[PDB]
């Protein structure tokens, strides 16, 4: 599939991403302004808008399950529980051992039909194995879905069962930067 | 997703299509030679190679659920049960009333791990609603998957439950024609 630009209706944030039509989960990404005189920033802002029947959602930042930074999130009552994870060999991903900071932003909402997770991800484009994303070029992102809740929803590091669906989308990161990035943070 | 050319290792048939990595179902299509003078053929040969956990598979020949010819098939023991369907709305598709003939070809195989449906679809590029596929250009196909059995597997017109997954892929029909099509029919 292929990402495209869209605007968040409520917040007005401008993102690049997709809506998966099967589970109707929207995934959006926006990046700080492209640099030419400095190395690119290692952070970005993302959003996941998911029907409440989505019991956990994962994002694979390099487009594959193994050896890339994973984000995993679920709603637990009125809050989002989230974590950075990593997998080798197609088993339960565990806590990421590098430096990566997930901040839930206040645009985040949980209501009766959907959870909307808006987050800042610092240190997420470059990983502690030397891998990472090139935000000036074209890449692939992947997502994972489950409609079965995690084993222990109040634990960010909870274990859980394999996803019931997963998918990919191509993204042109060079078009995903915003001059308004700093304001999304305030 | 995007289709690509591939050869069936067993049969040697050359197809254009994809493998869905989630359910590991392969969809392949091949068309008779393009005509130099006159109308194109309205038939094609297809194959679905599915793990036996695949309880029913659908193909939407115009890429959407409604207003296009649908093919539905499932394994019933050592036989493939299949039918042409049509959907008015997002509800149980019913028997297609147009001129479309599905023939199971002798290369069809059911073993302990997979069912491989090889079929001829006559009159399947043009439908009785006036629409159809343009075999000289580029289009979109879609597939539907269920891991739950149909209500009566021996009835080709069986009712069944909504798919548990569905997906799309682009296909360049202009490169999906084969000089060996006649040989596939023999
Ligand atoms: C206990 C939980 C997990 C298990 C046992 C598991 C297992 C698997 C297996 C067996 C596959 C291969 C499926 C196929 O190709 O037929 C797979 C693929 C994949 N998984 Fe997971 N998974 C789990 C959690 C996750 C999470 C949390 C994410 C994302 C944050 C993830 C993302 C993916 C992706 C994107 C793929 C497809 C690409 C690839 O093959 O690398 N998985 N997973
Ligand atoms: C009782 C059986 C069926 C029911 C109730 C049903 C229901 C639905 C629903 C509610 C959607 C919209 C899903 C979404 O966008 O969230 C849909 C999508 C779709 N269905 Fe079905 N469906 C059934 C059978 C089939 C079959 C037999 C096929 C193909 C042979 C098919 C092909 C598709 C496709 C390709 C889509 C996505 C594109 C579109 O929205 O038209 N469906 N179906
Ligand atoms: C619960 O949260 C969900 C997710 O944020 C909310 O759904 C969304 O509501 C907004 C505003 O009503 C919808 O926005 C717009 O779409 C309509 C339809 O085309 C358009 O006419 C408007 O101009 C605007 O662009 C949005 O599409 C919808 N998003 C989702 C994924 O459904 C919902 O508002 C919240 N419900 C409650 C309990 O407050
Ligand atoms: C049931 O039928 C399926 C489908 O025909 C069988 O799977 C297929 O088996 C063939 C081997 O005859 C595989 O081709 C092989 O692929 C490898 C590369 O991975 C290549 O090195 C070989 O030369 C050959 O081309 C084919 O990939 C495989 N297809 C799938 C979807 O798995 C299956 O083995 C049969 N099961 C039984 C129990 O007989």
């Amino acid at each position: 599939q292929s990402a495209s630009q869209f605007t968040d209706p409520t917040t007005g944030f401008q993102f690049t991403g997709i809506t998966d039509p099967v589970h109707d989960v929207t995934y959006g990404f926006v990046f700080p302004p492209l640099a030419t005189s400095g190395a690119q920033s290692t952070e970005f802002i993302g959003e996941v808008v998911a029907p409440i029947a989505s019991k956990w959602i994962g994002i694979a930042l390099g487009g594959a399950m193994n050896n890339d930074l994973l984000l995993v999130a679920w709603a637990n009552g009125n809050q989002i529980v989230s974590s950075t994870r990593w997998a080798t060999g197609y088993v339960q991903p565990t806590a990421y051992t590098g430096t990566a900071t997930l901040t839930t932003l206040p645009e985040t909402t949980i209501n009766s039909t959907h959870w909307k997770w808006v987050f800042r991800c610092q240190g997420c484009t470059e990983w502690n194995n030397g891998g990472g994303i090139d935000v000036t070029s074209q890449g692939v992102l992947a997502w994972a879905f489950s409609n079965v809740a995690v084993d222990d929803p109040s634990d960010p590091q909870s274990t859980f069962s394999e996803h019931t669906d997963f998918g990919f989308f191509g993204i042109d990161y060079s078009t995903a930067h915003s001059a308004n990035y700093q304001n999304y943070l305030n």
